[PDB]
């Protein structure tokens, strides 16, 4: 699915949403 970030920290090098969830793109890591 997507997966939430934890305490503000994501793995894979991958980045936190807006939404709490870690993922890619510019509407993730910007």
């Amino acid at each position: 699915a997507a997966g939430q970030c934890y305490r503000g920290r994501c793995s894979g090098g991958l980045c936190c949403s807006k939404y709490g969830y870690c993922g890619s793109g510019p509407a993730y890591c910007g």
